[PDB]
């Protein structure tokens, strides 16, 4: 009679919203590098690897509420310092200001792809951080499988309604213009602000601007 499904989804939602993920930022790099362009087999891809690794990651994390007696806070300095690489990246500056012509590379577009796969698994999420490890604190006195699976359907749905509505819109991407390209850099120039402001920012005003975010006809809309 219960539907964990519900919450799941609200979830979902508010990851969409949710400054800190927004699945078109990595979606407009992962169709800028090409691929194959089978939206089915990306998201197919992604749900099975994202599952494994919450499954293989989530045993352990029945242990891992014994370590959470101490401190383990320096694992959040790490996540600043690859957002920190990742927006010197992203300025389209090299480290080695010394590049030679005549080199290799060929298939240089599916290293986009496989490298922003990785990168969304090994970029943790800091503002994601406390809410996951609220959710330790229940694997530990129980569990949660079904919840798990409901978390991962629940994005499939809207993945997979915009894979399709991806199909009109793709017609459209390269009719539109060079409007494509100005979307494609602000996001990115807003990525490394809010990371930025969260790294520096931590516990402070920044905290309660992620509510400013959230719409507030969601809120109005809990029946509890």
């Amino acid at each position: 009679m219960s539907l964990s499904l519900t919450a799941a989804f609200l979830a979902g939602v508010l990851s969409f919203l949710s400054p800190c993920v927004l699945p078109l930022v990595p979606t407009y790099l992962f169709y800028l590098g090409g691929a194959r362009g089978r939206p089915l087999f990306n998201a197919l891809f992604f749900i099975l690897g994202f599952g494994a690794v919450f499954f293989l990651l989530g045993l352990p994390f029945t242990l891992l509420g014994g370590l959470l007696f101490e401190h383990r806070q320096t694992l959040a300095r790490v996540g600043g310092v690859v957002l920190v690489l990742f927006g010197l990246y992203m300025l389209g500056l090299r480290p080695r200001w010394g590049v030679s012509l005549r080199y290799e590379g060929e298939t240089s577009r599916p290293l986009g792809a496989f490298l922003l796969g990785a990168t969304l698994a090994l970029g943790w999420t800091p503002c994601i951080g406390p809410i996951l490890g609220a959710i330790l604190t229940l694997t530990a006195v129980g569990g949660g499988v079904g919840f798990l699976l409901a978390y991962i359907l629940g994005l499939a749905v809207p993945f997979f309604v915009v894979a399709l509505f991806a199909d009109r819109i793709k017609g459209w991407l390269r009719r539109a213009g060079r409007i494509s390209h100005y979307v494609e850099v602000l996001a990115g120039v807003v990525l490394v602000l809010v990371g930025v402001l969260l790294f520096t920012g931590t516990f402070t005003a920044l905290n309660t601007f992620f509510l400013r975010i959230t719409p507030e006809w969601l809120q109005r809309y809990l029946p509890s």
